[PDB]
């Protein structure tokens, strides 16, 4: 019929005809697409499907390490399969799992910081059981992974999704995140971008502080019950105020951000398996907070106000008073994580970094999945390796797959 | 079997298998990818596809001015017909060219300066025979372009592609161009993007200058002859020689550059007939020379040169002196052509306005084609509207195409 397509900026729609005029249509410029998504169930894994699938990873998984082990993969095998039509679903040797969640990591298409894949803490969640539970391994993983500032990448795999109406799931978009509120004199204080969210979680119980930084509550479902809602310890927050290594006026615009970039809902595909519940985290790039977080227009939105207290002509685009601003925003981000000895990197040496990873991942597997738009920084472009560098974007397996918002599909009893 | 994937930085080549292990491979982050090349010929367009490819195109100009003309469209579709089993190919009116050439820029997907389709200056020259010709054409058009500064979208239309061995060729990639060359002492004086094509200059007859800014001369073939060599009167090509706004040492890197951007190389599609010989134009944006012609690796590369006169930690990534440069550098650009009063536009008031223009086309025709790895811009990415705008890249018609360079595949008598 036609195709939707959404303005992230304004929000608007549009809704394309001309397409079908074509000749010989590309969805890369997509935000979400239905091929990365992985959705709901009501009935477990056809039997036919999984079988296969999992023996694929059995043989990937030991068909890993140098000199193999034929008789224990052999055996693995067979008790596999046997597992399977005993019970119909099967569980992963923790080494598995571990193999697994680095491999799916290698194969994140979208991810720039790849080279570190092997170096990864798996948090095995796999005999959890209430929502009171996955807050406790939550906060255990929240406090490793900051480390006091020394950041430390890990993830941590909850109960696999049985049936499909036995889910673990995490609501929030990622692990510390601000919340955003509509306030009566029309404006919108903290992060615009969670407006919604944090209205469901003013639903579900959760006090409102009216603050520009209030980082924003779990909200955790186990097994299949409805999400509960639990306020993560304030002292297992770090966040770095901004400061600029000049402007001391920079520090006057009172900004800071939380120091633990860890995404919550994503779903973990392995062997036919699929883990609805796995936060995983790495570090900050300083482009995602100086340019996405800090200059978007639908986020906290400061270019206007950097740019005016540094003098420039902000009422002429051709002056590039906003390619001024943006560069002091992003020195005061970097300034600011490292003067208080958290973990950052900036988008150069980011690119740098891939560009040798994405080098060896085709010596050792002769390939390497990459998103382009992705992986090229918000700013800057050209001026990194990877812009000039073509390559391909195709899903691979174990992945990590994004899924529907839990408040769109679900029970509530 | 594998797919290749080169690095357009160090021209180093990548072959991918693991594509093959995919589940459900975007082409998107390829440059020159064959969906948008047309090719050779040898035999006339079988009278089966050009037909009704003529008639869609008749139906597609007669439907496109209010109110029709009902009478005519019938006649001219009965004279086409009428034409084209009589002779093979067809001969389009004048109006039909010009609204050729405007529907297919309209239909470029790489163009950011889109919102001008209507402005555009057409010259016929499809009567046109030899490759003296063919130089007096280019002339006027590089002369009526250029008009002294005010720069203005032309297009000129040689002759038709006939049977496929009687095509008319520019061989350049773009109307004006600087000359590369191999230096004695190992090192590459000017462009180093063009040392083969500038070789291939010299293999023909050209006197070689060895100088940074030797613009090269035209390669034109005419019917289907080998190309002759003509240098371009120097009193048509301007140039802006390149200062700063407040560095004075700027001028002192002694840069500059010439102010008509005019792709030579492509083929114009329309009705089934195919003109692979239509150089066009428009007008610079800024980050096109002071990012690309000045920043990248492969070409002039002086961003480490602006980086020290800067006084800047030129051996710290991290400290972002490249974006720091970079802007500088743009300023000096935009600087210098509006001082010497040359049409040029800055990266964000064009994202603007594409904006508007993709506004305007969902609105008339609900729909543009557009690539968003080409019209985001190299620098400054998020800090533009067009990158939070998701939009569909697909191939109409008339259309632009890419094609194969003519050295590859050519007679020689
Ligand atoms: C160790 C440091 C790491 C760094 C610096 C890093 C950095 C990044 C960055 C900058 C993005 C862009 C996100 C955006 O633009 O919204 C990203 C995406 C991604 N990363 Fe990494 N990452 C790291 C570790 C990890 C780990 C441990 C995993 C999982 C095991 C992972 C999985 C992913 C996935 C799935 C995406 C796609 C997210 C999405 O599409 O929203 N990364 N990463
Ligand atoms: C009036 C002002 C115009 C401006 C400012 C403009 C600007 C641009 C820019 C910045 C690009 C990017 C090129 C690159 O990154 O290599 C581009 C591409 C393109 N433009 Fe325009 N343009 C204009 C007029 C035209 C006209 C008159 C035509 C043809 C009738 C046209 C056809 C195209 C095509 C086919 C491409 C793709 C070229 C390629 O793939 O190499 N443009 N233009
Ligand atoms: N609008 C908005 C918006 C979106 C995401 C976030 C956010 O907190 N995100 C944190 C996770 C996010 C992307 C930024 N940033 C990272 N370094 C990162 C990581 F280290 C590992 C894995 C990821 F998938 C990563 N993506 C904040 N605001
Ligand atoms: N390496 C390299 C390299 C490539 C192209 C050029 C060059 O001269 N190009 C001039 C034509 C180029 C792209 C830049 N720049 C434009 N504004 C432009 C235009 F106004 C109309 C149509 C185009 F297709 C256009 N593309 C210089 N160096
Ligand atoms: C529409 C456009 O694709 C989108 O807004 C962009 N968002 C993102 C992106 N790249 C990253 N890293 N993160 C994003 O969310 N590419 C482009
Ligand atoms: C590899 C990468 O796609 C390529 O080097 C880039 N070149 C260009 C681009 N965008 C424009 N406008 N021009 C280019 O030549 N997109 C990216």
């Amino acid at each position: 019929q036609y195709v939707r397509i959404k303005n992230w900026g304004s929000g608007e729609i549009l809704h394309d005809t001309l397409h079908h005029k074509a000749t010989s249509s590309c969805l890369g410029s997509i935000m979400n697409p239905k091929s990365l998504t992985r959705g709901p169930r009501d009935k477990p894994t056809p039997l036919e499907e999984l079988l296969p699938h999992a023996i694929e990873f059995i043989n990937q998984y030991y068909g890993s390490f140098k000199e193999a082990k034929i008789e224990e993969h052999l055996a693995r095998l067979e008790a596999v399969t046997k597992e399977i039509e005993t019970t119909g679903t099967y569980q992963l040797t923790l080494d598995e799992l571990i193999f697994a969640t680095k491999m799916a990591w290698r194969n994140a298409p979208r991810c720039i910081g790849r080279i570190q894949w092997s170096n990864l803490q798996v948090f095995d969640a796999r005999n959890c059981s209430t929502a009171q539970e996955m807050f406790q391994h939550i906060c255990r993983h929240i406090l490793y992974a900051t480390n006091n500032g020394n950041i430390r990448s890990a993830i941590t795999v909850f109960p696999q999704r049985s049936d499909g109406k036995h889910d673990f799931r995490l609501w929030n978009s990622q692990l510390i995140r601000y919340a955003g509120y509509q306030m009566p004199d029309g404006t919108i204080r903290g992060d615009a971008a969670t407006l919604e969210f944090t209205q469901l979680c003013i639903d579900l119980g959760w006090k409102p502080r009216y603050g520009r930084f209030d980082v924003l509550p779990l909200v955790l479902q186990a097994d299949g019950q409805d999400p509960e809602v639990f306020e993560i310890p304030p002292d297992l927050v770090l966040e770095v105020t901004m400061e600029h290594p000049k402007y001391e006026w920079f520090q006057e615009l009172g900004l800071k951000w939380y120091a633990l970039p860890a995404v919550a809902n994503m779903l973990l595909e392995v062997g036919g398996l699929e883990f609805p519940a796995c936060p995983f985290n790495g570090w900050y790039m300083g482009t995602e907070i100086g340019v996405r977080d800090f200059c978007d227009t639908q986020r906290y939105n400061i270019l206007e106000e950097v740019g005016r207290r540094m003098g420039l002509e902000t009422h002429t685009l051709a002056s590039l008073w906003k390619d001024r601003a943006v560069t002091e925003i992003n020195v005061a981000v970097l300034h600011s994580f490292q003067k208080q000895n958290v973990t950052i990197m900036d988008h150069h040496t980011a690119s740098e970094s891939f560009m040798k990873h994405m080098q060896n991942e085709y010596r050792a597997r002769g390939g390497c999945p990459a998103d382009w738009i992705w992986l090229v920084p918000p700013v800057s472009g050209s001026i990194t390796p990877v812009f000039h560098q073509e390559m391909l974007n195709y899903v691979l397996s174990p992945f990590y797959y994004y899924q529907i918002e839990p408040w769109k599909t679900h029970i509530w009893q």
